[PDB]
C-alpha cells in the first residue's frame, strides 16, 4: 500500500456534505488538515495551485518507476554502461529530502543543523565511527551547494535510488578503481561530482526533451490520482474568493493534465453540467519560473490557447475572462486579484520552491501537500508503541540503554523504508519537518482535506513561549 | 534598575560552591541558564569566548548614552545642524532589533515572519491602519538589505534612539519640508537612506577613530561590570577543558578590558595569587573579523604583545604559551585546540555575526549572552497577571474583546518601553527570540550561570513533535 | 562575383611549387599574406586550425541565404506573421561587423571610439542631423553589450539582414503601431530588444537543434569551398611543425567536413596515396568552447571516434595516435605539443573570440583569415580612383569641397554594398579594421596564401613611432 | 635636468603673443602640442581639467623624495625593519608604467601584448635566459589584476623604487630566507603580495592620513611649479568657450594649491587685477572619484566653502556662479554646461583613470600632459645616432648583428634610466606608448603648449591605412 494507494482510495468515496459527517471525518488523522501557525480561513481571499503533485498526484511507484527507467536509457544512450539496464526501481530505498554529497559520493539524511543522522555510500549503510573518518564532526555545511545537493522534490525520488544505485555498481564491477572521490577507468576519471552532473541533466533532459510527458498522457489512469471532489472543492473556494493557478509547467501538459483531472460526467456535484477546468480559475498562470516567480519572476505573456504557442510580445492588457498567462511574478497575481499576500492561501508541494519562498518573500499563506503523509501517518500510528518506548529509553536515560536506543531507534526507521521517515530517525527530526514546521501554515497528505472543513474555520496552533517564559 | 545593574549586583556577591548553595541559588529565573536543546556538559572539551557584551559588559544607560553623545557630536562636526547637541539619550524608547526602513525613515519591531508589529515614524507611533498606506501587507521583505537594516547589536541601541531623534527633528523644525523619502533644504535633498548612512558612518567612526575606546578605559568602574567570579568560572572551565578568546577587538583594547576585568587582590579565589588574565586562555585570537571567521577568514597574524603591533607576514609556527594571534579562522582554532565543531561551547552576546553563524557554518555548540534580559526577567515575572489576561483572552476569543486584547497588549509592552520587549509585543515573538530559539542552545543574562552548574550537568530540553505526531 | 567565388577560382588552380613560380604568385594583391606586425616563420612550431571558416568556408551567399531561410521558418513556427515567409536573403545589404542598437532598432556600423559612420532604421539610412535625435553625441558606449550586440562573425551575416527586414517589416505593416523602442500589436508591446532576442535564439537553434548542419552536409559542393592545396599546405607544415585542430563544432560534424576537405583521389600531391584528414593533424580537439577555452576552460574528454560519443569521465592519459580529444584549455594543446605560447600561429575567422582571446590570453602568434577580403580587393583596386580622389578632398580642404566629400564617401561605399566596406566607410575605418590590425599579426582572405611563401619567411612590418618620435 | 627643471624654466619665461613669435615656438619639439588623431579646436566648446600633475605639476625628484620618504617612514611605523630608514630615493631607477608581480617580486617593463622587455628582481636586472625559468613564454597576463599591478601614475614612482628598495633588501639581508614567492623569518613569512599590499596601503595612507599634503602646502615654491602664463591660457580658453575643473582631490586642498598657482600680482596679463583662481572656471567639481566619475559617479554634492565641507543632502539646484561641486559623474558636467562630449576637451596626466575612461565611456577628446616627455624629449634628439644605429641594425639583419643590436639596445636605454625610457625599449614600444597612441588625441610635456596655437588651429594626424590597402 503505496501512499497514492491511500490517497486514491480516499478518492473514490464520495463527499458527504452534511456538516456532522465533515466533523467526524476530519477527526481521522488521515484527513486532517495539520496546524504550525494559526490561520483564520474567513481572511483567505484567494486561493493559490501549483499543478505537479498538488492537484496531480502522481501514482507511486508507478510514476517514480517510469522516471527511472526513462532517465536510465538516457545515460546508456549517452555512454554509460550497458548494466545499467539491469538496474530496477526500488521504492523502499529513497526517502525524500536527503543530500547528495558530491564530494565524496554518499547519500546523507540531516538534521536541520547539519547533523548526520544517516549516512549510506552505494546501498552500504555506514556506521557512527567509520561516518568519522569522512566527516570528523558528522556535520555537513548544507549551504555549500557546490558540494551538496538536497534532493527536496518528489521528482528526485529516482534519481535519490538512482545514484545508490551508480555508487553500488561502479563500486563492485572490477572494471573500475574505487577513489575517495570517484572511480578510474583507465585513462578516464569520473568524479561522484560528474557522475552526479550527468544523473541530474539525465532526469532533467527526460522531463524537457524526453518521453515522460508523453508516456504519462497517454495513461492518465495509470500515472494520476483522480477525484470527483476535486471540482467541488474549488468550486466551493470560487464561492467565497478567487482561484488561480501558477504552475512551472507549460500550457499543452497543463491543459492534458487538468482537462484529465475534470473528466467527468458532471461538474461540481453529481448532476449538474460538466463546466471546462479553466472555468474554475480566476486567474491561471503557466511557465511561471518558481522560484524566481517571487521576486523579478520574468516579463509577462499571453498563451494562445488555440495553438499552445505564445504570443509575441509582453502582455500589457487587463485581467480578462479566457485569458492565459505565461511567465510574470507573483505581483502579477495579486495585482490582478487585487489581492495582499496574507489574502492568498497558496497550495503546493515545493517546501523550497514555492512554499518557503512565497511565504519569506512575500508573505502568503502556506499550504503544503505531503503525499507521502499518507502511507507515513499509517506507519506512524500503527508502530506508535515502537516510538513510545523510545520516548521512555531516552527519559528513563535523562551504558546498554543506548546500545537499546540505537536498536529500537533503527526497527522504527525500518518501517519506513531503508532511508526511514521523511519528518525523522528515531527521536531527531529532518531538516524537512523543521522546514515544513517553519514554513507550512497548514499541511496535510492532500488538500482535499479542506472540503471537510467549515467555510470560515479558525486553525488554531499554540503560542509558542521560549524557555524563560515558561 | 537597569539590566547592568541587576548583573553588578549578582557579580557583587561571592560564589558560594556549597554544592547545595548552588542547586538552589540556579533554580531563580536570574541565575539560570535557560536550554533550547538539550546539552550534555560533559561532551564539551572547549569553551570559547567573545569579549565584548559577554566578557565586558557594558554598563546600561551610561556606556549607551557616552555613544549617543560621541555620535551626535561626530555627525555635528560634519555638518548636521547645531540643534542635535539638545538631544539626550533616553533608554526608555530604544528595544534591540529594531528594523530601519531607510526608504520611509521608519523604526520597526517584526516577528519572524517580517510581519509588523510596531512602526514609529520619529516618535509618532502609527497604528495598524495608517501603516496600511506605506506597507500594504503588514509584512517587510527583511532580505531586502538595500532597504531594510536590522540594527541587532547592544552597540546599535544609542543610534536607535538618535535615528528616531532625527527623523523627529526634521520633520518638526520648519527649514526642513518633509517628503515621503527624506526631507528638503531648499535644494538639498537628504534622504531617509543618506541620512541613515551618515549615522551608521558616525558610529563606526566614534568606534574605530573617535574617542569612545579612551573614554572607556580612563573610567572603567563607571562603564564595565567588574566580578571577582569570572576568574573563578574560568579556572574551573579550563580544569575540565581548553578555553579561548575570540575577539574583533584590537589586542591593546583587549588588553586594557581583560586587566581590568581580573585585577582583584586574588587570583580565582580569594587567597589565591593573582594570574595575568592571559594565563586562562589556552588559545587568544583579537582582530578575529566575525562573521566572516567562520569562513575563509583572513590569513593568520602574530601580535607582537610589547607594543600591540603585528609582526610582519603570516603565521606558520605552531601554538605556544604566551603567543596571540590576530585574523585567522574558525577553523585555525579547532586545529590548534584539536577540536572538533561539537566539542566547543562558544559564549557569546552577537546572535546573527557570532552565534548564528557558528551554528550554521561549523555545528558549534552555542550559549547566547543577552544583557537585557536581565531586567527582562524581572518585568516578565512582576507583570506575569497582564500577559496570563492576554492568554485567557486569546483563548476566550478562540468585538469588544478585540479592543481589549489590544490594550492588554500596549500596557504590556510599556512596562519593557516604548518597543516594548526584546522578545515580543503581547502574543507574538519576535524576529529576534525566533532567531535565540533557533540558533542559541543555551541562553542567559550572563554566562555566569555556568558556575552554579555541576562540572557535567545535562542541559535539557523536550523533544521536538510536528503536529501531526501529536 | 562573390568572396567565395574569387576563393574557389583560385582553390581550382593547383599549385606549381617552382621557387619562381611561388614568388610572382604572392606578389598579386589576391594571393598575398597582409603583415601587422612582423612574424619570423622560421620560430613557429605549431600550426592551430580553427574550422569553420577558416578550413570549411561557406559559399557565398548560399549558406548565408540557407540560414536565413531556417531562421525565418523557426520565427514563424514560433508565432511571428506569415509574411516574414515572403523575405529573400540579400547579400548586398549586409557588411559584418555592424551593431545591432536593440533599444531603438537601429543597425551601426561604428569606429574604433565608438563615433557613428552609418544608421540605419530598417532599410532607410538615417543622414547626420536626424541621428542626433537618438544619438546625441553621435557615440555608442560600444561596452553597454546589454543593449548594443555587436554582428561580428560571417555566421552573423544572415541575422544582420534578417533585422533590417523584420524592422522594416514591422514599421510598414499597419496592424502595429511603431513606437520609439519596439511596436505594439493592440495589448501586445514588442521591444526591439526581444525581438533581437527571439532572432538571436533562433540562429542559436538553427545551427544547434534545426537541420542546417543537415542540410550543409547533404550538398557539400553548393556549401563548402574545396581546396586541393589545403592537403598539400598543411602536409609542408607538418614537416618542419607541429599541427592542430581547435574547434567549436562536435566530432561527427567536423568529420563529416574535414572528410569532404580532403576526399580527392590522392594525398598530399596529384599521384600520392590519399591518407585520411586526422593523419594531419598531431592533436584534434573539438567542443572547444573557445572563448573560455583560453582561460579555465572545461574538463578534458576523450571522443569515442566510432560512435561519435564522448567517453564517460575525464580524460587523464598522454597524447597518441588516433585519440581525439572535447573541451579542455588552450594550455592542454602547449602542454601536449611541448609548445610555448609564441611559438603557435593559431589561424581562424574569428577576430574577437579565437584572434583576439589567443593573443591577449595567451601571446599566441595569430593569423586571420577575413573571407571578405577575397572581392574586397578587387573592389579597392577596381575603384581606387575615388579614394584617391577622397584622399585629394581631405587633403585639399586641410563649403562645397564638403559636399563632395560626403557624394565622394557614399559613391565608394556602395561599391561594396549599402553598407558599405568591412574595413571603413569613406576615410574613416571601422572598429573590425582597428582590431584587424591590432591582433591579427597576419591576415589574408585565405590561410592558403602561406603556400606560396617559403618556409622561414620573414614577415616584416614597419617599425612604429610615436608622433614625438618623428 | 630634471623634466620639472626643464617645465619651470619654461615656465619663467612670459608669453611674447605675437602671432609669428608664436608660429617659431611650436616648432620647436619641447613646446609643442603632438597629435595622434586629428583635432579641430574650433570644435571644442568646452575645456575640462584635472589637477595633480596637469595644473599642479609637482617638482622632480623633490616630490617623488617626499613621498619615498614618509612611505618608508609608515612601513617602519608599523613594524618594518628600521634598516629601511637607510634607503634614500633614487631618480634613476624608476620609469613609470612598469609591472609590479607579486607572485615573483619582480618589476617587469611590458609592450602593449604583455611581452617582457625588461625584468628586474630588487637591483638585479633578469637577463633573457633566466627570466624564461619565471615567465616561460618572455609573457604575461596583464589582465590578471590580483598578480599584476601596473605602476601607470606619477603617484606610483616613489613606490616603484621602493618595491625594489625591498625586495633587494630582505634578499640580502642574512635574517630571512628568499624563497620563490617570498621571505621566511623564522615562523612568520613574507610574500611578496603581502609585501606589496602593506606598500600600496602605506602611500594610500601617507596621501589621506598622513603628512604629504601638510608638507606640500607649507613649502609650494619647493614642491610645485607655478607658471604666469596658466592664467592667461585659461583665460583665452573661457574667450571662445567653457572652462571646468574635475579633480578626485578634497576642495581644501584644491584650493591651497590653485591659490598659489594664481599668486602672481596680476591677472591674466601683466597689468591686470589679479582675480581668484575660481573666477577662471564655469565649473568646480571636487572628490570626483574618477573613473567611476565616467559611469554612474556618486551623487552630487555642494561643498561649503567657508568650512570646506559638504552641505548635507544631494544638490538639485541649478549652476550658479560661485558654486562648488563634489562627486556627480561626467553627465553632471555635461548637462550642465549643455556640452556634447565631442566638444569637451579633457586635459589630464592619468592616461588609465581619465584620458582612456573619458575616451572610451563617453567619446570625450583628449589631451595628455606626460611631464616626463620634457626631458625625454631632450635624450631623444641628443641621443638620436643611438637610435638611428639600431633602426639601421634592425634594416641590415632585415650572428654579431644580434649582439650588437642588444649592445646598442641596451646603451639607447641607459640614457633614460636603469628602467629606460617610458615609451621604449630599444625598438619595441612600451604598453604605456601603445595606450598614449590610442587614447590621446594630442599629447605633450605641458598642456601650456596650446597657448601657441592659434584660436581654432586644425591638428592634424596622417589617415590610417591597412597593409593591404597600402
Ligand atoms: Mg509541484
Ligand atoms: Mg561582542
Ligand atoms: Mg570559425
Ligand atoms: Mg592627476
Amino acid at each position: 500500500t503505496s501512499w497514492s494507494d491511500r490517497l486514491q482510495n480516499a478518492a473514490d468515496m464520495p463527499a458527504n456534505m452534511d456538516k456532522h459527517a465533515l466533523e467526524k471525518y476530519r477527526r481521522e488523522a488521515y484527513h486532517r488538515v495539520f496546524v504550525n501557525r494559526s490561520l483564520a480561513m474567513e481572511k483567505i481571499k484567494c486561493f493559490g495551485f501549483d499543478m505537479d503533485y498538488t492537484l496531480a498526484v502522481y501514482k507511486s511507484p508507478e510514476y517514480e518507476s517510469l522516471g527511472f527507467e526513462l532517465t536510465v536509457e538516457r545515460l546508456v544512450s549517452i555512454g554509460y554502461p550497458q548494466e545499467l539496464l539491469s538496474f530496477a526501481y526500488d521504492s523502499t530505498f529513497p526517502t525524500r529530502g536527503l543530500v547528495f554529497d558530491t564530494l565524496y559520493g554518499n547519500l546523507l539524511k540531516v538534521d536541520a543543523y547539519g547533523n548526520l543522522l544517516v549516512c549510506a555510500h552505494g546501498f552500504n549503510f555506514i556506521r557512527g565511527p567509520e561516518t568519522r573518518e569522512q566527516y570528523p564532526n558528522k556535520f555537513i555545511q548544507r549551504d555549500d551547494t557546490e558540494r551538496f545537493y538536497i534532493l527536496n522534490t518528489l521528482f528526485n525520488l529516482p534519481e535519490t535510488y538512482l545514484l545508490a544505485c551508480l555508487v553500488d555498481f561502479f563500486t563492485n564491477c572490477p572494471r573500475y578503481t574505487s577513489c575517495e572521490t570517484g572511480f578510474k577507468d583507465g585513462d578516464l576519471f569520473m568524479s561522484y561530482r560528474s557522475m552526479f552532473q550527468d544523473v541530474r541533466d539525465a532526469v532533467d533532459w527526460v522531463h524537457y526533451k524526453g518521453s515522460l510527458k508523453e508516456k504519462t498522457v497517454e495513461n492518465l489512469e495509470k500515472y494520476v490520482v483522480k477525484d470527483g471532489k476535486l471540482p467541488l472543492l474549488l468550486s466551493r473556494m470560487k464561492e467565497v474568493g478567487k482561484v488561480f493557478l501558477a504552475t512551472n509547467s507549460d500550457y499543452k501538459y497543463t491543459d492534458k493534465i487538468m482537462t484529465y483531472l475534470f473528466d467527468f460526467p458532471h461538474g461540481p456535484k453529481p448532476g449538474s453540467s460538466h463546466r471546462p477546468w479553466q472555468s474554475y480559475f480566476d486567474l491561471i498562470l503557466v511557465d511561471a519560473r518558481k522560484p524566481l516567480f517571487f521576486g523579478e519572476g520574468t516579463v509577462l505573456r499571453q498563451v494562445d490557447t488555440k495553438t499552445g504557442k505564445l504570443k509575441i510580445g509582453t502582455y500589457t492588457g487587463p485581467l480578462q475572462h479566457g485569458i492565459v498567462y505565461s511567465g510574470g511574478s507573483s505581483d502579477t497575481i495579486c495585482d490582478l486579484l487585487g489581492a495582499k499576500g496574507k489574502d492568498i492561501l497558496y497550495i503546493g508541494d515545493h517546501i523550497f520552491g514555492d512554499i518557503l519562498k512565497s511565504k519569506k518573500r512575500q508573505g502568503w499563506r502556506t499550504f503544503l501537500v505531503i503525499p507521502e503523509l499518507a502511507q507515513e501517518l499509517h506507519v506512524w500510528t500503527d508502530k506508535s508503541s515502537l516510538f513510545e518506548e523510545l520516548q521512555s529509553l531516552d527519559i528513563f536515560l535523562a551504558s546498554s540503554i543506548q546500545r537499546r536506543i540505537k536498536k529500537v531507534t533503527h526497527d522504527m526507521d525500518m518501517c519506513y523504508g531503508m532511508m526511514g521517515s521523511l519528518f525523522r530517525s528515531g527521536s531527531r527530526q529532518t531538516l524537512f519537518a523543521s522546514q515544513v514546521m517553519r514554513y507550512a501554515d497548514l499541511y496535510a497528505a492532500s488538500f482535499i482535506n479542506l472540503l471537510y472543513y467549515p467555510f470560515s474555520y479558525l486553525f488554531r496552533a499554540a503560542h509558542v513561549l521560549m524557555p524563560h517564559e515558561s
